[PDB]
């Protein structure tokens, strides 16, 4: 996250790290129940030196805070059984860029694990809503990844504006969120991890995933999510939530 503040403990108890074995954090993903995880596709995606796509290669820390401190109180270790990544994704538009993580063990809900609430399928996330996005990414592009969880306030982009942005590049499943003038943005490493939005009662809803930008909090440059609403029908047949 480039332009954020460190987060207090327990701030985003759904925000959940991603470790590739010898590797480190990875990706993010959102807790959404005892046994599931949202991230994006393309952190799962093997290269010549090393299977991303292999479930057994992954670990997934919840209630954490620092990546320096992962034994620390409350933080919860899990491995995953499998990774479903949709049916559509495309490696080279980052169209459909979802994927659903099955936690091979389920994790403990406490003050520092908790799942976010998915939005209905007709939910509609309107245009300049402030919303959060959270993770332990690069602080500035090209820089280096956030010890301690960093969370920024960012704004949701008319689909329009979007499109004309970044031409011949933004698909219905995606929408931009940030702001033109840049300064706020998601990097390298957040992907996979939730847009946080506060409904009417103060609940959060997660609004979409990280996916993808064009360098990193530049000018007329926003950060490109997965919209959530869309696939409210795909989690629920693949995971009963
Ligand atoms: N021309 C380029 N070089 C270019 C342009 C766009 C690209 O898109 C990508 C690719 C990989 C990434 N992210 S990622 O964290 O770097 C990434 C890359 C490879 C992975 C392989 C396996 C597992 C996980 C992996 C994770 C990306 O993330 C961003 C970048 C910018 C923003 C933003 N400004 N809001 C948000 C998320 N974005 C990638 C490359």
């Amino acid at each position: 996250v480039v332009g954020g503040t460190d987060a207090d403990e327990g701030e985003w108890p759904w925000q959940v790290s991603l470790h590739a074995l010898g590797q480190g954090h990875i990706c993010g993903a959102s807790l959404i129940s005892p046994n599931w995880l949202v991230s994006a596709a393309h952190c799962y995606i093997d290269d010549r030196g090393f299977r991303y796509s292999d479930p057994t290669q992954w670990t997934a820390f919840l209630g954490l805070h620092d990546q320096s401190q992962r034994s620390a109180p409350g933080v919860q270790e899990r491995r995953l059984k499998r990774i479903i990544s949709h049916p559509f994704f495309n490696d080279f538009t980052f169209d459909y860029d979802i994927a659903l993580l099955e936690l091979e063990k389920p994790a403990e809900y406490s003050s520092m694990v908790r799942p976010i609430c998915l939005p209905d399928a007709s939910h509609v996330f309107p245009a300049g809503k402030a919303i959060w996005v959270t993770g332990w990414g690069h602080t500035q592009y090209g820089g280096t990844g956030a010890l301690i969880l960093q969370k920024g306030e960012i704004r949701v982009i008319n689909q329009t504006t979007c499109e004309n942005l970044l031409p011949q590049q933004i698909t219905p499943r995606m929408m931009c969120v940030g702001f033109l003038s840049g300064g706020v943005d998601s990097c390298q490493g957040d992907s996979g991890g939730p847009l946080s939005s506060v409904e009417a009662d103060g609940r959060i809803f997660q609004a979409g995933v990280v996916s993808w930008g064009d360098g990193c909090a530049q000018r007329n440059k926003p950060g490109v999510y997965t919209r959530l609403p869309l696939f409210r029908d795909w989690i629920k047949e693949n995971t009963g939530v």
